[PDB]
């Protein structure tokens, strides 16, 4: 059964529930919780497993809100945070001990597009009886079947919808039905009540209920509507990014094109094993910081902005926004949209001259 | 300036507009709109309390707010002390140097107990502890919380029926936040705005209970008619509580506006009206069930503070019903109750 | 049973239907049709009764869109329009002949606040077997029970809702169950199919369906929500206007205060007979056009604008906007809102000095 | 520039934005968004025709569009002449000096008859009569109507399920409007914009089929994925019509993309794809009913052009079903049809 047909034909709060049922139908999951934002999904998954006196392990590649959750909020709830290089399975193994209640990471880092080996990391952590929680925003369900790679809990930010009145956001939390929850002292009391639903039960009836990141039915409705054309939009988006990365290799003025679909990518093999397509974000450089700025000022379709995964193609210089130390001032990050490929190539050519 | 006037004449422009309206209505230092009532309560608490601290609250909580204090906060290493908030001495003895706030509601549910806010603010302020109050039962038109010493006001916003929910966090500009180790580090960056700065840029941003612009628009629309709806609703509830005293099959009417109510004086000092919820009993559980089955306007349901009048049996006496009084003309409410007897 | 309780407890397109049922419950009508706008209600009522070769009679007090419908659109469908002074029952009687399929007017004219005698005019037209169609926007159902005054068809513009994205509008068409439709050759074929529902049947299944002024369920939902607080808002609004008109009489700088609730009003008796309150619009003058402008520039709550029946109090000089010949350049029209009366008095005092 | 690019990169700002998108997608002189498809058709007609005029349209209308031409327009003193639009001679003989437009659809329903637009535009232009076409079956991504001589394009917008509806009126910048007595008086004020000026400031303003900003926002969102959804939908329908030819229990498949279709050549000349609706029969009415009862994905319903695939029996053969093909993966559509046989 295809993705688009599963978004369309699913086998109190009826709009939110209907969204949750779609998402479950789309992933084959044990169950799903829709929440008010991506940060709310992340923090709900963590706070379901971790409490004062525990630790958690995560990537040292976080910034902005996700970073601040781990640097400021979690230590205020008595949770020790261990930052590690998630590219290194041995550093991950050594950071984990009996206080460690989960490993959290992202499917593709931003802006470097590093791709951790999820299955390998799932095994390192499963051997110690620790669950794996992954933010799959860069590679949502049509691109990734996280259950096959050992991912216990999948979290993501939902399709955003921008209006005059502000941006409508959401989050999604997915239990893949992999981890034996009853083996954790955190969830054993909920196993008595809910059986295999122990994680989802605490997450929903306790953590979500008490911290209250409610999802509006109006947002839920828009997100369901988005799920209908997700496969179609992602196919377009991701084929455009794959073709752009390849074509960028032919442009004299362009250097250091980075996308995991390219054969010279360090993450070429792992991406091909994990993903239908390695997401719709790529990176590249011109000769200098100043050539990159002049290029960007000259684009007529692709716009400068902060968001990613818009229908519109968007670009920015991650350096100008502030480890920064490891990124080139001449690097630009391109979030590729659903425009016809010929127009995007044409805009980029034109902005070069 | 009147309340209605101030609701009407004052990134995320709809949410910000809602926040400015609420700040105008309240005269507050500042205001944060959030995805729900629970988000507002938990955001206020987690701005002040962290692992190794304690908090004091009323022993009259149930449902979600109770589960936050029984399960979620002790998991964050926060010790919760439950006390009888009717007793200012027990409140005093529960607070020590670890205690980072007192939390309570303005009118308890379903008993309608009214704590003496100004008396409790003094007990807690005398130890350098802020007062955080859920004013859902008595929102801004009914209560000026800052006059009673309330540092942080929290409430559930007007719901719109899925159901669109919200919450509101209000800093009344009372507590000197730089004197607190929890906020002194923000004081450099935000001055008097240090509570709001932490709450918005750290706790809210990281736990993510985002308020939808669509909910925010509706709640703004709602604020315009708030004074008008609360007047009607609260005069109806006052009148009905009185009138109920005259009905031979009715016993034990409870509302703080009744002279014989234990909370008569405290409610009169604190509130324009003591909320739109009242309680009463018939002869017995069975007479109460028959009465409710026979109602044609007032409907049985769980929600409170709807435009529609709603009733339920909380079982506290098994014969007790709780009536959330709505904005229907008083004559039809009286008539439906009579007919159902 | 009170108005507010009838808006709350009503005894395909479920949101639109629910609105229609509320409105019927609020008016005691035979039936109701909700439409995309006020102009759509007006034109639907007219085009249900009138066709090429017929005439219609209406007030000579129309302007803007309503006027343009009668001056340009209706004559293009072969309908003769006869404009008359509706203050004059004898001019009305003489304008009507066997080709005349309805009399259309408004409950209170704008900006002059003239109040035609509806019951008298209903009798003039009923005697000739002609129905009466009335726009009751100035005096909607809580203020007026149009059936008691002989009004066959009540039409109105719905409560508007302004957002970033533009204004959401609607219209309402009400059959009061008064006229015997089967006596008209226009509606007799529909009487065969629908009985007493003949008017509503043609209006809905034909005129509305074929010209297509559809009402959005999103607008319908907002309008239903508005109906809940209509009585409360109108009571406030209308008491404010009544008290303002009275109080304005005490202000040295103020002249020619016009509102039908004032005893010296020419429409004092007819308004008291017809309305709970004579609407929330009043008019007054200062000494000169220039004193009026300086007053208006100095108001701090009451704002200059074109709309009326907002929650906010709004004012304008009808002269500056362009018969104009019969209106004073120093006259201002005040649409009174729901602000506390003390603030409105205070703003007006302040803007005078 | 591609279609998707143009949907994305272009008082009442949401409606105006929708209109600018549609103008970008079409290269038109201008565009009016309206409250429905019927509002768009009636607005185009009533801009051109008045009492004492005639109009010509196809004899293949039913439901609302048919009732407008049978009941509403003759009541406005407009004579309506119904003709076989497949026959350019009958079209010519129906037009005289009173005739102010020819109206038809791009693909008739349920027969799927495809009129030769460019041939009919010539017949009608040779008499100074504009061509007004409802392109609902073949919207802008599928058809560039201006190339085929179509003066005014009208269509129902993408619906969102109550149900939010819309319509669109498009002036392709082809007809010289000053040569017409109906519009010459606007030409002074509006120049080339005289059709649009009358339609918007007079007919639309006075009959009031206002488009909600909320519907308008959704339809804008919809336009962004229009090319993608129509590709999928129309390739599915092409493929299914072919594949249906191979199924022993299927007879009489109808789709203009089939070589044996009478409209094969005309559809290929006019359309990227000939719409997403096809027709077929089983052995008998009863076999057709059993088949439809047994479908698990494709649902019986009245709507067309949904994301979901929909089917019904229009009874034209009683055994005929009409399938509105949606955007499901082709394998699952094939599989549901097989399983149901």
């Amino acid at each position: 059964r295809g993705f688009t047909t599963r978004a369309l034909h699913v086998p109190s709060n009826p709009t939110v529930e209907d969204l949750e049922q779609r998402l479950k139908n789309l992933t084959g999951a044990l169950g799903v919780l829709a929440l008010g934002s991506g940060m709310a999904a992340i923090s709900t998954a963590i706070l379901t497993l971790a409490r004062a006196g525990d630790s958690v392990v995560t990537t040292d590649r976080l910034f902005g809100h996700t970073l601040s959750l781990f640097q400021k909020t979690l230590p205020s709830f008595g949770i020790e945070v261990r930052f590690v290089d998630v590219m290194d399975s041995l550093a991950v193994e050594h950071a984990c001990d009996e206080t460690t209640k989960l490993l959290f990471l992202e499917t593709i880092s931003n802006p470097q597009l590093q791709v951790a080996d999820l299955e390998a990391l799932s095994k390192v952590v499963h051997a110690k009886g620790i669950p794996l929680v992954v933010d799959t925003t860069m590679t949502p369900p049509y691109l990734l079947e996280a259950k096959r790679l050992g991912v216990d809990i999948e979290v993501l930010s939902s399709t955003k919808f921008i209006s005059g009145g502000g941006t409508s956001v959401g989050g999604v939390l997915i239990d893949h039905g992999l981890f034996e929850w009853k083996s954790l002292p955190s969830l054993a009391p909920y196993y008595a009540k809910a059986g295999p639903m122990a994680f989802l039960y605490k997450a929903r009836k306790e953590v979500f209920q008490n911290l209250g990141p409610s999802l509006s039915p109006h947002n839920a409705y828009l997100q369901s509507l988005g799920l209908e054309t997700m496969a179609l939009r992602i196919e377009r988006s991701c084929q455009n990014a794959q073709e752009l990365a390849h074509w960028l290799l032919s442009i004299p003025q362009v250097k250091c094109v980075n996308h995991p679909s390219l054969p010279d990518s360090p993450f070429y093999a792992i991406a091909k094993r994990q993903f239908r397509y390695a997401g719709s974000i790529l990176t590249f450089e011109l000769e200098s910081k100043e050539a990159s700025y002049r290029f960007m000022d000259a684009l007529k379709l692709i716009r400068r902005a902060t968001n990613i995964h818009d229908n519109k193609s968007l670009i920015l210089s991650p350096y100008h926004v502030i480890l920064k130390l490891e990124i080139s001032p001449a690097m630009m990050r391109l979030s590729v949209g659903i425009e016809e490929i010929e127009d995007l190539k044409e805009d980029i050519l034109q902005a070069l001259c």
